[PDB]
C-alpha cells in the first residue's frame, strides 16, 4: 500500500490527466501542464486506456511515478512524452502480433523473430518473465533499425503479456554473452533500445544478467556502479555459471544448452499459423465487450475524481472510495482477459501455453 505524501503524487498526477481528458475534478483541497501540452484530449484519453490491458492504471501511472522519485513534474513530464510517443502504435504492434507482421511482409521483423535472437523462456524466482537474448546471433544487415525497434517493443510487449499480479510486473533478460565477437555488436540500435526503454519502460526491469560471459569484463563493472544510477547498477548482475543461474532462475526454465531443464527448440522457429485467432470475426461479441468496458473506464475516473477531492482521509466514505477503486481496476483486468482473445492475434507463446490472460 502507499503512505498518505505517496497518494498526494498519485492524486496530483490522476488530477493532471482529467484535466488532459476534460473530466471535471478540484485538485485544490489535496489550466493545463506544459508537458501534456501538444497532446488531443479525445485521442490520449483513447489511447491510454486501449494500453491498460492486464495491469491496474494506478500501478501503470505509479511506475513513472517511481522512476523520477515521485517528483510530480518530471513524472508528468515523462509520463506526457511517453503517452505522445507510444500513441496507439503500441497497441497495433502487439494486437497484430507476428501474424501481421508475417502478413505485411516486413523483412527484418521475420529475420529477428525467425532467429529467435530475443525470446520469452519462463520464469524467475520471483515470477517474472524471461527474455533469453543471445546477441551471437545479431548481425546490423539484418534488419533495419526501424524494424529491431519494433521486433524489441513486440518482444517486451509480449513479455508484458505474462504479468502476474501479485508479482512483479518486470521482466528478467538473460545476456548469453556466450558466442560473442566483433561481428555482432550494433551499438546505434542498442542506445536507441536503451533511451526507448528507460524512457518508455520505466520499472519495467526486473535483473539484467550477464552469464558466463567474459571472465574480466566483470571487474570493471564492479567499481563504475558508484557513478551510476544506483536502481539500474542493481538490478544489473554478472553470473558466470548454472549455480549463479539458481539464484535467480528455477532449473526448470534455465535452457538446456546453459545447464537447465527446459528443453524448447531453440534453433527452429514454429510461428502463429493464425489458428486461435479465430475470434478476430466476432465484431458484435468484441463491441460488447469493448462497451462494458467504457463503463468500468467512466466508473472509474468519476470514482477517483471523487477521491481527489473527498476530505478527509479518515473518513469512512473515503475507505469506501479505495475499496470501489480496488474493485474496479479488478474488474477491468477480468474484462481485458475476456476481451483479448477478440483483439490479439495469438502470438507463439499463446500456442505453446505458456501464457494464459
Ligand atoms: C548488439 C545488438 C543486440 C541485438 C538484440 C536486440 C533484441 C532485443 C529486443 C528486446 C529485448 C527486451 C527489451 C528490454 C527491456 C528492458 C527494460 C528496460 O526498459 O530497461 C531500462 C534500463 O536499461 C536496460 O535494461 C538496458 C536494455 C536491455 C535490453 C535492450 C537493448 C539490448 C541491447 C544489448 C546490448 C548488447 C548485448 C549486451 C547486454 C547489455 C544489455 C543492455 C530501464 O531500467 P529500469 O530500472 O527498469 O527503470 C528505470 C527508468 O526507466 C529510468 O528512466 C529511471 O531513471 C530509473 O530510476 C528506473 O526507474
Amino acid at each position: 500500500q502507499l503512505t498518505e505524501d505517496q497518494e498526494v503524487v498519485l492524486k496530483q498526477i490522476w488530477t493532471h490527466l482529467f484535466h488532459l481528458w476534460q473530466v471535471p475534478v478540484d485538485g485544490t483541497h489535496i489550466k493545463i501542464h506544459k508537458a501534456l501540452a501538444n497532446l488531443d484530449p479525445q485521442t490520449t484519453k483513447k489511447q491510454f486506456w486501449h494500453d491498460i490491458k492486464n495491469e491496474t492504471p494506478d500501478a501503470t501511472i505509479l511506475k513513472f511515478i517511481r522512476a523520477r522519485k515521485w517528483n510530480a513534474d518530471k513524472t508528468i513530464a515523462m509520463l506526457g512524452h511517453d503517452l505522445y510517443w507510444r500513441k496507439d502504435t503500441i497497441n497495433k504492434i502487439i494486437n497484430g502480433g507476428e501474424r501481421a507482421v508475417y502478413e505485411n511482409n516486413e523483412t527484418g521483423v521475420i529475420k529477428n523473430l525467425e532467429l529467435q535472437k530475443a525470446t520469452i523462456q519462463g520464469y524467475d524466482n520471483d515470477m517474472r518473465p524471461v527474455i533469453l537474448v543471445r546477441p551471437r546471433l545479431h548481425h546490423s544487415s539484418d534488419q533495419t533499425e526501424q524494424e529491431l525497434e519494433k521486433f524489441s517493443l513486440l518482444v517486451i510487449e509480449q513479455s508484458k503479456l505474462f504479468f502476474k499480479e501479485n508479482y512483479p510486473a518486470s521482466t528478467t533478460i538473460l545476456f548469453d554473452l556466450n558466442g560473442f565477437s566483433m561481428s555482432n555488436m550494433d551499438y546505434a540500435p542498442v542506445k536507441f533500445l536503451i533511451t526507448c526503454f528507460e524512457a518508455h519502460y520505466p520499472e519495467s526491469l526486473g535483473h539484467l544478467l550477464i552469464h558466463k560471459a567474459p571472465w574480466i569484463f566483470n571487474p570493471i563493472w564492479n567499481i563504475i556502479k558508484n557513478w551510476l544510477d544506483p536502481v539500474v547498477a542493481s538490478k544489473i548482475v554478472f553470473t558466470k555459471n548454472i549455480d549463479e543461474l539458481h539464484k535467480f532462475i528455477q532449473p526448470q526454465y534455465i535452457p538446456r544448452y546453459l545447464g537447465g531443464e527446459n528443453d524448447n527448440d531453440l534453433d527452429h522457429y514454429t510461428p502463429p499459423d493464425g489458428s486461435l485467432d479465430v475470434h478476430l470475426k466476432d465484431t458484435e461479441t468484441r463491441a460488447m465487450i469493448e462497451k462494458e468496458r467504457e463503463e468500468l473506464v467512466e466508473q472509474f475516473l468519476t470514482v477517483t475524481a471523487q477521491w481527489i477531492e473527498h476530505q478527509p482521509l479518515n473518513d469512512p466514505a473515503y475507505i469506501q472510495l479505495q475499496e470501489k477503486r480496488v474493485q474496479l481496476s479488478t474488474a477491468l483486468c477480468e474484462n481485458y482477459s475476456k476481451l483479448d482473445p477478440y483483439i490479439r492475434s495469438r502470438s507463439v507463446y499463446d500456442y505453446n501455453g505458456s501464457l494464459k490472460v
